């Protein structure tokens, strides 16, 4: 493999995180005060890493951090129930652990933590984070397995109710690649709606990594994936592979949601920077 | 594998079953008159087993027994259309067969019956069982393949419209386990709604058994599964594996649905019997 | 395998196609003028084939042809944005290529084009084809991989909003087979609703072909499949295998949708042409 690959994990990483109310009314996570995003920052790690996150709630209401997929103790589940949220102005340290797969004492196979996951608030608005999530308190988490192929860039598309990334309808987000790039997309759904994520000109494997191991990988290949609230998948694609440059559309294929604004562009450029038709 | 495993099938099993109207308005299946449950009793069998069920309808309206997954002749499909429902007070013997996998004469591969299946009414309220299903006429069916790992206990979570197991909003069901137990979940959806089943602190394989065969199983690992009417999956988890004891929440992650009551507790206890925080 | 298998692709195929406004008000694709259908004709090809489709728009409104899964350049994505639709009375040649799977230069594994795909309009009603798709501008596309088992017949079932193949509620379509026939279903969903496709007495593998490769194929076996707008899968079944002849119901298991009309019959006949109960 001429491509970069993920190393074996086992680091103890540290991370400061904030929750901020944004001037537009939204709420967002950030790694630096004043630099909060919706979606929030991407956290990326290797199976075996441990992550300590000193999370500071800079808001006037309680807020929390809840993650999918990773190992955490109940003290870190981010729920009011388990006394795990954070009061206004407070600071709590959360810990996420990840393990490699392997055989258990009983001969059964323990799955690893690798995958395309995500984190979100669990206590704003309701004890399930309905307000925090609607407001933008969600972000992606990637856990890589030793050997995983690494992309040239990672992009996060979140269908949150009937928006992408909390944007006004019909305003993207667009993003750009050059024909040939190894583009990784993290796709997360939130809210009370169901969607189908469709991408013109490109397809991927409906498995953990979006990539087939080889000739024996039985995973289906698809260009259209159904998604429900708190579902998260990812894939990698070769921008324009076999199809060339262009303004490639991505959208929710729900005809109503398409019409109502859930559309963006994957702008795959030629080596000279141009996009056929423009 | 030092865990118990399912034996080869081939038995001819007999079963008596009833449909009763319950004092609280609902309708339920049972194995003994006066002991009907919503969800109904679990039927569990091995590939190759045959099941003769003498089903007696103790209600004042036609009722039936329709099963997913297993082999049955049209006389046992449980529809009014094919004359295989049951008159009030009547008694009828349904037969379900199961088979092992193996090679067909044409060299193709016939799948076996193994899986996480279910049974429900088909003629109450409408010719599609809408009333019976609404009222509680559904139950789980497990078909095991020789060698399948057996659990310490099995639990059935049914998302029926916007309830769990037909319970009142925000009333569980909760279950208890001890850190270390092998806990099997049978998850069934019924009605006119779509859901995502989420479970804190735990994850499983999105394949037939919920378990990875080993290092080569390409099955994706998830903690959030989308489900539609009459969908049915299952899985096993090691209670608290890598995360400890606690009041672990499970719910539909549809923000509206969890707000409206669709939440339960998976109480994983320390060996002293306690649950962190209480 | 003593059943017919798909050959290696590589042909350059040519195809003429029309969009016709039908007298009942719908819009359909056809291969011959005056012989348009909803669903439109089945296009079927082998990995490596190229297909040039001279598509003539016979209607009073712009219309287009957009395909899932296969390779196409941006000049052929069928969108207004990319100047790829067809004006009334106009004629445009779209091109679809397909490729075999194989190893990329970087050691990674490029998936082939094989699958159960589909094509539909992208510019009638809205820039997402909401009108065309509503009216019936959709059809199936199969891309076979060398060695794929071929069926005795293929049938296409489209859940379009709350109809099957744009039919009036409770009017089928029905299909006939003989016990033993190898029957292929192409299942496609369009519109703004979500569905579960259920079939009595039969089951299939939730992978690309609906078939297990053999004893090592980890794919789940199911009889009930969730589906969203622009989703497309297919499978093969042996009509009546292990269950006998009969009037086998297929429907959307959404209790509301089946009550509301989304039901059809798979009439599996005895060798004497009869159907148990009639
Ligand atoms: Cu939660
Ligand atoms: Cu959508
Ligand atoms: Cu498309
Ligand atoms: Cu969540
Ligand atoms: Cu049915
Ligand atoms: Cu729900
Ligand atoms: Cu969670
Ligand atoms: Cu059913
Ligand atoms: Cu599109
Ligand atoms: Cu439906
Ligand atoms: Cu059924
Ligand atoms: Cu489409
Ligand atoms: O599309
Ligand atoms: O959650
Ligand atoms: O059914």
């Amino acid at each position: 493999i001429t491509a970069r690959t993920a190393p074996a994990g086992g680091e103890v990483r540290h991370l400061k995180m904030y929750a901020e109310k944004l001037a537009d009314g939204q709420m967002g996570y950030g790694f630096e005060k004043g630099k909060a995003s919706v979606p929030g920052p991407l956290i990326e790690v290797n199976e075996g890493d441990t992550l300590h996150i000193e999370f500071t709630n800079t808001m006037d209401v309680r807020a929390s951090l809840h993650v999918h997929g990773l190992d955490y103790e109940i003290s870190s589940d981010g729920t009011a129930m388990n006394k795990s949220d954070v009061e206004p102005g407070g600071t709590r340290t959360y810990t996420w652990r990840t393990h490699k797969p392997g055989r258990r004492d009983d001969g059964t196979w323990r799955p690893g933590s690798a995958g395309y996951w995500h984190y979100h608030d669990h206590v704003v608005g309701t004890e399930h984070g309905t307000g925090g999530i609607r407001n933008g308190l969600y972000g992606p988490v990637i856990v890589r397995r030793k050997g995983d192929v690494l992309p040239d860039a990672t992009h996060t598309i979140v269908f949150n109710d009937m928006t992408i990334n909390n944007r006004k309808p019909h305003t993207g987000p667009d993003f750009e690649a050059t024909v040939g790039d190894r583009v990784e997309i993290v796709m997360i759904t939130h809210g009370e709606f169901y969607h189908t994520f469709h991408m013109h000109g490109h397809r991927w494997a409906d498995n953990r990594t979006g990539i087939l191991t080889g000739p024996d990988d039985p995973s289906r290949v698809i260009d259209n994936k159904i998604t429900g609230p708190a579902d998260s998948f990812g894939f990698q694609i070769i921008a324009g592979e076999g199809v060339g440059a262009g303004a490639w559309m991505y959208h929710c294929h729900n005809q109503f949601h398409s019409d109502m604004g859930m559309v963006g562009l994957f702008l795959v450029k030629k080596p000279d920077g141009t996009i056929p038709g423009y």
